[PDB]
């Protein structure tokens, strides 16, 4: 299928990644840069993020979903359903509202696209209505991350997809902070894309620290596989 081929040739081996985030949460401004690489054959991403502005005013875990679905591994039988690679190289927009239960919300806009050989994710994040001593501004979330599925449906009126899911962030007392994610993606180009049957992406994420890094940062290892079509 030459449409499938185009995504294949773009993603074949290891692809370098650059992420840039400008953020404002309740007027706490911050920027983050990330670098690493992805190998969509294995659904594997390795990234390190750095707050270039000093202290990150929110927990690193609350930014993981914001900081590359084009690196998911689609099983061979599901390649007709891979919207994300289909939109490349021109790319797609990914927009979210993320509602932290009993606290504020993030609103994000990203563009994901190639800049030469490099796969880039440029993000603007605005958070509003946060509690200054709540879980997020009060830094009460554990530095870890649970596995979740992400359910994808076509958004056919918009030549795009719609994605809905819940993340449960562990809080230091043992409870959980729900982050309800609403998401929409649309192609940046005027070219055609693959519109998928309902399916999901299974995410595993592992957070660590670079023992030689003094700045405020996060090392993220993520495995992403599509499923849910036999």
């Amino acid at each position: 299928d030459p449409m499938v081929s185009k995504g294949e040739e773009l993603f074949t081996g290891v692809v370098p990644i650059l992420v840039e985030l400008d953020g404002d949460v309740n007027g706490h401004k911050f920027s983050v840069s990330g670098e690493g690489e992805g190998d969509a054959t294995y659904g594997k991403l390795t990234l390190k993020f750095i707050c270039t502005t000093g202290k990150l005013p929110v927990p690193w875990p609350t930014l993981v979903t914001t900081f590359l679905m084009c690196f998911a591994r689609y099983p061979d039988h599901m390649k007709q359903h891979d919207f994300f690679k289909s939109a490349m190289p021109e790319g797609y927009v990914q927009e979210r509202t993320i509602f932290f239960k009993d606290d504020g919300n993030y609103k994000t806009r990203a563009e994901v696209k190639f800049e030469g050989d490099t796969l880039v994710n440029r993000i603007e994040l605005k958070g509003i209505d946060f509690k200054e001593d709540g879980n997020i501004l009060g830094h009460k979330l554990e530095y870890n991350y649970n596995s979740h599925n992400v359910y994808i449906m076509a958004d056919k009126q918009k030549n795009g997809i719609k994605v809905n899911f819940k993340i449960r962030h562990n809080i230091e007392d043992g409870s959980v902070q729900l982050a309800d994610h609403y998401q929409q993606n649309t192609p940046i180009g005027d070219g055609p894309v693959l519109l998928p049957d309902n399916h999901y992406l299974s995410y595993q994420s592992a957070l660590s620290k670079d023992p030689n890094e003094k700045r405020d940062h996060m090392v993220l290892l993520e495995f992403v596989t599509a499923a849910g079509i036999t």
